[PDB]
C-alpha cells in the first residue's frame, strides 16, 4: 500500500481497516468511497487512485495488447463436450453466465458440477503465458444458495465418478444459505473478505439469482424498486468476476409471458452469456445459448446422470 503516491504507513493502516488492500480495488474506487474513510482527504484519495490505476497500468491499449488482455480469461469445463463447444471453450472467467430454464432442466446440477470440476486442474483451460499456474492454484468456489437446494451428497457423487475426492470439493467450496435478497447481496459483497483471508475464489455461483427478488417485490407497482436492487447486485457480480478473474454463474427461473428468463432488462444487460436449458427425452437436456458478445446462437445436447453432467 505504501507504494501508492500519497499513501504513508498511517494511511495504509486506515485503508486496510476499511478493506482496501488490493491495488485494483483502489484503482477502481471513487474519491467518495475513499473519503468516507478517516483521515483520507479528497486530494489524498485522488492521488492514490491515479497511482493505483498507473501501477496496474489501466490506460489505453491497442494492437497485440488487446489479445493479451483477452488471454487473461480462463475457462471452466462443464463436463459436456457440446456445451463447452457452444461456450467457445468453457465457462468464462471475468464474465457472468446465466443458465435459465424450466424446473428440473438441470440449472442446479450445472452449478454443482462446476464446483466439482473446479477441483480438477485439467478442467481449467488457460494460456500459461497470460495466466500463471499460481493464479489458478488451490482454487475455491462460493455457492450462494438462495433456495436451499445445495446438496453435499450430489457434490460427493459427482466428484467420485470424476475420480475426484468428494470431501476435497466440500473442503474447497464455501456455501452461503441466503433466505432473502438482502442476504444474497451481502454474501456476494463479502466474497472479497474470503479472498482477503487468502482464499483463491475462482468460482461464484448464485442459485437462484432472481427467486428472492421476485418473491419480495411482487406488486408491479414496486417493479422499479426491484430492478434497481437487482441491478446493484449484478454490478457487484460483474465487478467481482473481473477483479478476481473468476467465473460467475447464475441460475434463473422462467415465466410464460415460448418462455423467457425473469429479471427483466437489468438481468439481460448484465449477464454476459445467456442460456435457456430444455428437457429432452429422459435424462437428455438441451442448452441453448441465445446471447453473448462474440459467439453465435447454438444448442448443446447433454445428459444428467448419477455421474452428473456428461457427453
Ligand atoms: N443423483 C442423480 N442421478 C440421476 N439424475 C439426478 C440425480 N440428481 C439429480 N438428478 C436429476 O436432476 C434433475 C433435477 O435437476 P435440478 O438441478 O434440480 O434442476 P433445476 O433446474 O435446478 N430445477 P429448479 O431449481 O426447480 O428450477 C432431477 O429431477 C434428476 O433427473
Ligand atoms: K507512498
Ligand atoms: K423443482
Ligand atoms: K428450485
Ligand atoms: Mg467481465
Ligand atoms: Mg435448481
Amino acid at each position: 500500500l505504501t507504494d501508492l503516491p500519497g499513501v504513508g504507513p498511517s494511511t495504509a493502516e486506515k485503508l486496510v481497516e476499511a478493506g482496501y488492500i488490493d491495488f485494483m480495488k483502489i484503482a477502481t474506487a471513487t474519491v467518495g468511497e475513499l473519503t468516507d474513510i478517516e483521515g483520507i482527504s479528497e486530494k489524498a484519495a485522488a492521488k492514490m487512485i491515479m497511482g493505483a490505476r498507473d501501477l496496474c497500468d489501466l490506460g489505453f491499449k491497442s494492437g497485440i495488447d488487446l489479445l493479451k488482455q483477452r488471454s487473461t480469461v480462463w475457462k471452466l469445463s462443464t463436463s459436456s463436450s457440446e456445451l463447452d463447444s457452444v461456450l467457445g471453450g468453457g465457462l468464462e472467467s471475468q464474465s457472468v453466465t446465466e443458465f435459465a430454464g424450466v424446473f428440473g432442466s438441470g440449472k442446479t446440477q450445472i452449478m454443482h458440477q462446476s464446483c466439482v470440476n473446479l477441483q480438477n486442474p485439467e478442467f481449467l483451460f488457460y494460456d500459461e503465458e497470460a495466466v500463471s499456474k499460481g493464479e489458478v492454484a488451490q482454487p475455491k468456489a462460493v455457492y450462494i444458495d438462495t433456495e436451499g437446494t445445495f446438496r453435499p451428497e450430489r457434490i460427493m457423487q459427482m466428484a467420485e465418478h470424476a475420480g475426484i475426492d468428494g470431501q476435497t470439493v466440500l473442503d474447497n467450496t464455501f456455501v452461503a444459505r441466503a433466505y432473502n435478497s438482502d442476504m444474497q447481496m451481502l454474501f456476494a459483497e463479502k466474497i472479497e473478505d474470503l479472498i482477503q483471508e487468502g482464499n483463491n475464489i475462482k468460482l461464484v455461483v448464485i442459485d437462484s439469482l432472481t427467486s428472492t427478488f421476485r418473491n419480495e417485490y411482487t406488486g408491479r407497482g414496486k417493479l422499479a424498486e426491484r430492478q434497481q436492487k437487482l441491478g446493484r447486485h449484478m454490478a457487484t457480480l460483474n465487478k467481482l468476476a473481473d477483479l478476481f478473474n473468476c467465473v460467475v454463474l447464475v441460475t434463473n427461473q422462467v415465466s410464460a409471458k415460448a418462455e423467457q428468463a425473469i429479471g427483466g432488462h437489468i438481468v439481460g444487460h448484465a449477464a454476459t452469456f445467456r442460456f435457456f436449458v430444455r428437457k429432452g427425452k429422459g435424462d437428455k437436456r438441451v442448452a441453448k445459448l441465445y446471447d453473448s458478445p462474440h459467439l453465435p446462437d447454438a444448442e448443446a445436447i447433454f445428459r444428467i446422470t448419477e455421474k452428473g453432467i456428461q457427453d
